[PDB]
């Protein structure tokens, strides 16, 4: 009789995959990660 | 009689996927993450 | 009858992946982890 | 002037993707990865 | 002037994601990783 | 001039992700890691 997570949860579990391959010169971006703030993930700003 | 997140539960969980393969220079930018932010995700700004 | 996570909780526990495999010269930016904060993420500012 | 794979090369980088979201009692089965091998791939076997 | 694998080079890079996310009793399988061999992939056997 | 794999190079480097995520009773099995090998993957057996 158990409750997993229910009532006014907020059940917030996804799987989020950011996969970038390459041959060559790499000089640009590949961003991943949650980032979940105000102009999150690094970058070049 | 078990309750998986009935109720007003908010049940987010679903699959994100990003993927970008490349052969040669690679100077731009491929974005995944979930970035749950105002201008969320790096990039250049 | 346990209680996972029940009531009034915010359950947050997804998987994030950030991946970048490269052949070459690699001068760019892969940026993943969580970075929850603003202007968050190790970049170049 | 730079070769990139050029020749004989045999180039193979695509994206190759397998997403399952359920909700519920899940005992089947999700199969994703390469599996280059006969027989390949974990299953019940 | 460079050779990025070029003339009988075997260049496999690929992007290989497998996702599965569930709400509740999870008894079955979710198969991911490479398995190059025989029989690969750890499975019930 | 450099020569990244060029020639007869196996260059073999690819991005494999195995993602699970799940809320509640969990007794089944999720597989990942690369099993280079007969019956490989850790499993039942």
């Amino acid at each position: 009789g158990s409750n997993f997570g229910g009532g006014g949860s907020y059940n917030d579990f996804g799987n989020y995959n950011n996969q970038s391959s390459n041959f060559g010169p790499m000089k640009g971006g590949n961003f991943g990660g949650r980032s979940s703030g105000p102009y999150g993930g690094g970058g070049q700003y």
